[PDB]
């Protein structure tokens, strides 16, 4: 029993990780099989971020412009090319643990695990969702960039963020490892903030099931609605309008536990209109939104209890 935030063993991404320099920046970067990858800032001091032009800052260094640290190993650039906002290394060393990976883009309410890292050393792992609004609330400061976000599938880790930059209200903006931003966010110091964001509805939903799992009902009811007036509620409480494809994808817990989508969709409804009168689900007095369907599947466990 117990259901907590979990984020995926991380040994596999720490075999990867190792530190960046070029001049006076120094970041993480992520070293699979001869190529390192890491944001393509590493090339700017603090003046440049304000207007860069990578383009024209690359073409003016060497490959020895780059200094690669594995432990205690150096390890020697032989090649760059810039793409989108990452730049890749080419290294004389192939990886000897690089693991089965492939790379991801993930969509807004997914779920992925950060190994924050230090100079190319890993400091701690936390589970965070992609928000609506393109940012995650991660925990991150100066020198954590290249630092990466991964879920690990059998033995494959599929990589799908790194990170680039805090905004003001301090939340953190990232791209792909194909180096394209999530968001409307680029890598230049000018005045840039986070969009207005909105509850992930599919994962709390997908949270009420859990609750139902471990063995909690109380904020069921014997109402259901439909879509569109669930929908009407939902925008009036700032959260993500539920689909028809949300509403399948929940189907799996639904018959887990013999609760309607639609019935949960009720519950949910009334949990708005009149809160959860100090009361709590899986420990929570509030209503959660970064666990995901896959999520709750993955954690609990496949027999209801009741
Ligand atoms: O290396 C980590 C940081 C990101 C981070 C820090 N804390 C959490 N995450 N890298 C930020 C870099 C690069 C980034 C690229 C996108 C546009 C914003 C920049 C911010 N970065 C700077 O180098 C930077 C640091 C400090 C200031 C600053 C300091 C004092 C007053 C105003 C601005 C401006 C830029």
């Amino acid at each position: 029993s117990g259901f907590r935030k979990m984020a995926f063993p991380s040994g596999k991404v720490e075999g990867c990780m190792v530190q960046v320099t070029c001049g006076t920046t120094t970041l993480n970067g992520l070293w699979l099989d001869d190529t390192v990858y890491c944001p393509r800032h590493v090339i700017c001091t603090a003046e440049d971020m304000l207007n860069p032009n990578y383009e024209d800052l690359l073409i003016r260094k060497s490959n020895h412009s780059f200094l690669v640290q594995a432990g205690n190993v150096q390890l020697r650039v032989i090649g760059h090319s810039m793409q989108n906002c990452l730049l890749r290394l080419k290294v004389d060393t192939s990886n000897p643990k690089t693991p089965k990976y492939k790379f991801v883009r993930i969509q807004p309410g997914q779920t992925f695990s950060v190994l924050a890292c230090y100079n190319g050393s890993p400091s701690g792992v936390y589970q965070c969702a992609m928000r609506p609004n393109h940012t995650i609330k991660g925990s991150f400061l100066n020198g954590s960039c290249g630092s990466v976000g991964f879920n690990i599938d059998y033995d494959c880790v599929s990589f799908c963020y790194m990170h680039h930059m805090e905004l003001p209200t301090g939340v953190h903006a990232g791209t792909d490892l194909e180096g394209k931003f999530y968001g409307p966010f680029v890598d230049i110091q000018t005045a840039q903030a986070a969009g207005t964001d909105t509850t992930i509805t599919l994962n709390v939903l997908a949270w009420l099931y859990a609750a139902v799992i471990n063995g909690d009902r109380w904020f069921l009811n014997r109402f259901t609605t439909t879509l569109n007036d669930f929908n009407l509620v939902a925008m009036k409480y700032n959260y993500e309008p539920l689909t028809q494809d949300h509403v399948d994808i929940l189907g799996p817990l639904s018959a887990q536990t013999g609760i309607a989508v639609l019935d949960m969709c009720a519950a949910l409804k009334e949990l708005l209109q009149n809160g959860m009168n100090g009361r709590t689900i899986l420990g929570s007095t509030i209503l959660e939104d970064e666990f995901t369907p896959f999520d709750v599947v993955r954690q609990c466990s496949g027999v209801t209890f009741q």
